[PDB]
RNA sequence: AGUUUAACUGGGGCGGUUGCCUCCUAAAAUGUAACGGAGGCGCCCAAAGGUUCCCUCAACCUGGACGGCAAUCAGGUGUUGA
């Protein structure tokens, strides 16, 4: 008994506009979010143990879960980088919790970001899912953002069951990605 | 004063070596020598053992903030080259 904004309009408006433009068969070819991806390469593993518990921490208060730590499988010691040495923080978001917080994302953050042109209708792959990426974490209200030690920066992607990426940047757009309409 | 002070060895000496595991020589069973050719061991292990359950890598292509030949991520090819 409930409804999150974009995926109450993602089963009102946007699936009928898809529709109307590129003509169907069945209804099931038409395309539709999966999942949200969060990643943050602390990268300074081997030089500060503690920013990966510091970026576990911001994004549990930025996501509402505790994220997975990745582990590094190969040993590249360029980079003094050792096998199991935690590199990284990595969350999946799935549901009503991915709805609310692309709610979030595209109403309070991405309109705080500074001289904020245009993501770009490029960060697409193959058929149209998303990658771009944060340098800082100074701008989620979610976050408190008095107590921070350091930048950590982020990285996103948003895959999506379109096959290419025409259909994948109209159905963002739908959605209310600010792309650089051009 | 009584006695020891090695062997192999293309004579002896000098050098090197002596035991165990793996491969070729080794001649499609086994086995087979040379001071013939290449290596290694005289350990480690609250788990790197037992059991029940689950999953598949490496590599390449693309996207991608610092990040580059590569770091973590996502998406494909990938019978198996990790």
């Amino acid at each position: 008994k409930a409804l999150p904004r974009l995926k109450q309009r993602y089963r009102e408006e946007i699936r009928e506009a898809l529709q109307q433009e590129f003509n169907y068969a069945n209804v099931m070819q038409i395309p539709g979010v999966v999942k949200v991806v969060v990643n943050m390469g602390v990268g300074d593993a081997a030089r500060d143990a503690k920013l990966i518990n510091g970026a576990i921490n911001d994004l549990a208060l930025i996501t509402g879960q505790k994220p997975e730590v990745r582990r590094a499988r190969k040993s590249i010691a360029q980079f003094k980088l050792r096998e199991g040495m935690p590199i990284g923080a990595r969350v999946t978001l799935r549901g009503d919790r991915m709805w609310e917080f692309l709610d979030r994302l595209i109403s309070i953050a991405l309109p705080r970001i500074r001289d904020f042109r245009g993501l770009s209708p490029k960060q697409f792959d193959g058929t149209g899912n998303y990658t771009f990426g944060l340098n800082e974490q100074s701008m989620f209200h979610e976050i408190d953002v008095d107590s921070i030690d350091r930048p950590r920066g982020m990285d996103i992607t948003v895959v999506t069951t379109a096959t290419n990426d025409a259909e994948g940047r109209a159905l963002l757009r739908a959605l209310g990605f600010p792309f650089k309409e051009n």
